[PDB]
């Protein structure tokens, strides 16, 4: 009966898959929301309404309707985060993954998939949890959440289209979780939430939103943060582009209800095709339907909140990787290829530094310029385009994580934070692109445990030390093995804010992760832009 | 009141002692057993009279009575085994270190020194218990008991000499630290008894006495074993050998009243003195008063006991050294020198194996010497050296403990074999004699965590390793760390028959130590011996 479950909405029949010559078993695509079409579009979500007979979850679900990034056809680097299912507006499901034999109660871990909440998979191969419940007996949950305007069109005072409801579509897969997960051999009291980019920010909201700090144990964020400068909007900006949204659809916009009236008439792909269009700005890294600071869901200013202690005080472990500016040059700045080592002109530098920090007067532009070129050397198309990756990275991943680490850290129960700096010997990419945004996540999974992948000995041993200080982590609280003769990962403290580097390479520790930049980015810039 | 501690007996006050930049508490010279003087030498111990007021525990107590080795005068390399306390009959004493602060109920483990039954102090600077205690977090306890005639004399028949009875006086400690343990902090429901060389054989003797096997939880044996040649006599030979100490100091030999009324006249020194002159052989590696089987202690023969499954069933980690046999040949064999390689002429070859094996007839010595000669290179004095530590090794300590190993998993719940072949970068002793026979205690003690020692970084690691790896197996009877990436010590399995070698290398495995060298000393030369 192992593969049979009855949960308090109905029974569950799971699958047996095979991991690494063993087997685990598989829960795939469990509702636990009302399915959110029609004029449930928009709205919250609504839990799921019991069922009889047994529900049949051994395939993965739908995913949910999105933008699917075609630049690269042909080409897995990029294809292989596109939906890997039919897309439907019913994509509410979550999958659980439960070693075998079933344990009595133990560690669940609950993934949030990340991908600038606008797109995202919980069924992509790198997600795959089968690997990390079997090598370190947890039950492993991912769940999903609606991305783009589905779950974050926001009409502040509007009920129908009220924002931010893919949070709340995550915070109901993790209240099923806390009712549920028992009967599949689950500890409710001791589940941890981790996810990359929008995830890792979506971790941090949950951090902070008080309806959503009972609904778990600890959490991992993992280059992502809740004060990222894309990750949120103001109630008026919000307002501002769904509004724009109906003007690009020719709506009624006399209205929030006429307005929406029109938007649930739309068919997805009419959404989907025009939801750039809304974006005040040119500009890379900057989407277009994100969570709201709504004084609900966030009682205040994210930056409040982060000063007086106003979120869960618990263990958090988080990190970022060496070059996370790439991907988005690579996609949406002049002068990068895929197939050259993209060296940047001067002039494709300042273009670049402009579709970065899209918010900037000239006056911000030029201390940014200024921050980051070499003037002994400013015509080095490799200084430029390495520049770019850091202004890039450190704008929108590196120093918000920074600022909250150290806000955090001031209330917090204990912080460990790493910097990823490993570039896999199999990576697909060029090699101008380093460590890129998001390919820690293969390493976490443990994808290099598996011989047809071909990553090297290294490799595996690094993916199974990753895999074991995030198992180790959801269960105590701290990385590090209990009494151990390999080296510690030591807390991050306010005072020597110390972080490990993780490779390949023996372990080494280092201090004030960029500072000097994070100043500039996280005290000087906004000082600036706010005198002028 | 941390160094204040009520026990069973009365009131004991300890110390403070620094180590590694901290502190312990230590409680030294604690007694378990009414002195053993005057007429009641060689009598089973009595337990200690409970003792008005505090007893001071701050300084270590006597030594038991024994030869001093003055072989090497102004030598630490010997020196340092010799009795660095008074020496007196009135010697049964018990020492303690236990962690500050004072933790509630925590692993016991218990220390019984070596020395061939005839020497050996708790208070040697090697056994010194507080770098274990404290970076363990366990309750260090060392005992003594009588050696030479004083623990040994065995006039089977007798109640007043009836033999054994230093092996009851270590029972005794055992008994005490069983009933009285608590109040410092230890846990008597997980006692780790360990030894090495004498002490070892004498573990090996608990784990097989009825009345001791209760009295302790795990076990770890370091080059000794309870088989080994040296380790008993018959009820026979220990009534000989008994007689012939009388015959040395001119007794009535009559009857065992009249000789042991003698010999409880004599003063201590005069006992010592003739001690080596009740031996049947001029030989090595043989010492003179030694436990006996007596169908008390012990119920029936050794190899019966071990046999039939007659013995504690639990778990056991245990090993010995690469170079066994050369402290012996060079205090007993011709041609062997502190002070040059010791190239061993063909001559003084023949001399050390009849030496080696004693009770051997020619056809034993022939088959003896043809399984250590290399006869197409006879005359190599290197080769002749390495073959007599070899000989002695193997027989002696090597072969027996195998044997041992081999008999007691069949039955026994986890067995983890170790060959310990680091060479200590500070040894005082020549380079021909490699690694000597107890000179793994220093690392099972960590005195390379001590600065001053002169030791180097890998050497304190490897200590660090090996003290764990005892700590570890004494809490939970696996050296090994619950879930950790550091390669495994496996189980001694009958089938494979897996070890490890103990060195500041990475870890290999190995299978069957010397089995061919065991084969012969333990199959076919007692077989040869017991037909001709
Ligand atoms: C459970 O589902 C297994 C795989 O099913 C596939 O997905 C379902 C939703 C259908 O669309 C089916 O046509 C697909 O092949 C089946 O192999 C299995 O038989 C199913 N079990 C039961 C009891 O229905
Ligand atoms: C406890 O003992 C400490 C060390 O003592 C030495 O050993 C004892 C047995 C005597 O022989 C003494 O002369 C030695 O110096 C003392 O320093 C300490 O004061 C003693 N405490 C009490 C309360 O007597
Ligand atoms: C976490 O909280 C516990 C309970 O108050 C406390 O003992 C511990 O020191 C805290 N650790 C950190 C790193 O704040
Ligand atoms: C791994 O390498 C082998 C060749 O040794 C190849 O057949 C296989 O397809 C490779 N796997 C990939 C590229 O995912
Ligand atoms: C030790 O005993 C326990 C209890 O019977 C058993 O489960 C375990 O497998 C045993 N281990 C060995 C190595 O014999
Ligand atoms: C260790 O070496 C130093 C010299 O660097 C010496 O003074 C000290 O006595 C040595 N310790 C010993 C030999 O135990
Ligand atoms: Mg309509
Ligand atoms: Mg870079
Ligand atoms: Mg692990
Ligand atoms: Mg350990
Ligand atoms: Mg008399
Ligand atoms: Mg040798
Ligand atoms: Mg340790
Ligand atoms: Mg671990
Ligand atoms: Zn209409
Ligand atoms: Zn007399």
């Amino acid at each position: 009966s192992e593969l049979l479950v009855n949960t308090k909405s109905g029974k569950v029949m799971g699958t047996r898959v095979p991991v690494l010559s063993s087997h685990i078993s598989a829960f795939l695509g469990i509702p636990f929301a009302e399915p959110p079409v029609g004029n449930m579009r928009f709205r919250r979500p609504e839990p799921k309404k019991p069922w009889s007979g047994v529900w049949n979850a051994s395939t993965y679900p739908n995913n949910c309707q999105q933008y699917v990034d075609e630049q690269f056809p042909g080409f897995s680097g990029s294809e292989m985060w596109n939906p890997n299912r039919e897309m439907s507006e019913d994509c509410l499901y979550l999958n659980i993954w439960v070693p075998s034999p079933r344990p009595k109660s133990t560690t669940v871990m609950v993934w949030i998939y990340g991908g600038g909440f606008y797109s995202g998979s919980s069924t992509l191969d790198v997600y795959n949890g089968k690997y990390l419940a079997y090598t370190e007996e947890v039950v492993l949950v991912s769940l999903s959440y609606r991305v783009g305007a589905f779950g974050f069109l926001a009409l502040h005072g509007s009920q129908e289209a009220p924002g931010n409801v893919g949070l709340l579509d995550q915070r109901m897969a993790l209240q099923w979780v806390h009712d549920n997960i028992q009967f599949f051999g689950g500890d409710p009291k001791t589940v941890t939430i981790f996810g990359e980019s929008a995830g890792g920010a979506s971790v941090g909201m949950h951090i902070l939103s008080p309806g959503s700090r009972d609904l778990f144990r600890r959490a991992i964020l993992q280059s992502g943060s809740p004060n990222c400068p894309w990750a949120s909007v103001s109630v008026a900006e919000g307002r501002r582009r769904a509004v724009e949204l109906g003007r690009n659809l020719n709506c009624n916009l006399n209205s929030d209800e006429e307005l929406i009236h029109c938007l649930r008439e739309k068919k997805p792909q009419e959404l989907i095709d025009v939801e750039w269009n809304v974006l005040p700005f040119d500009s890379i890294f900057r989407f277009s339907f994100v969570p709201v600071i709504d004084g609900e869901f966030f009682p205040t200013s994210l930056e409040s909140m982060l000063n007086s202690g106003n979120f869960k005080k618990t263990q958090i472990l988080l990190g970022v990787n060496k070059d996370e500016g790439s991907f988005f040059l690579l996609y949406g700045a002049p002068g990068f290829s895929k197939d050259s080592e993209s060296k940047i002109s001067r002039e494709d530098f300042m273009s670049g530094v402009k579709l970065s920090v899209p918010h900037a007067n000239d006056l911000g532009l030029d201390a940014v310029t200024l921050q980051y070129t070499d003037w002994m050397d400013d015509n080095n198309g490799i200084k430029n385009r390495d520049g770019l990756d850091d202004i890039v990275g450190d704008h929108n991943v590196i120093c918000p994580l920074m600022h909250f680490v150290n806000k955090y850290t001031k209330f917090g129960n204990g912080t460990y934070l790493y910097f990823f700096n490993h570039r896999a010997s199999n990576l697909v990419w060029p090699e101008w692109m380093g460590v890129i945004h998001g390919y820690e996540i293969e390493f976490v999974f443990g994808l290099p445990l598996v011989k047809e992948l071909n990553y090297t000995a290294e490799e595996e041993a690094l993916s199974r030390r990753i895999m074991h200080y995030w198992a180790t982590f959801a269960k105590t609280g701290n990385p590090n093995e209990p009494h151990s003769q390999e080296s510690k990962w030591p807390l991050f403290t306010t005072k020597e804010q110390k972080f490990i580097d993780l490779n390949t390479e023996p372990m080494k520790v280092h201090q004030r992760l960029r500072v000097q930049m994070c100043v500039f980015w996280n005290q000087f810039l906004p000082k600036l832009l706010n005198a002028t």
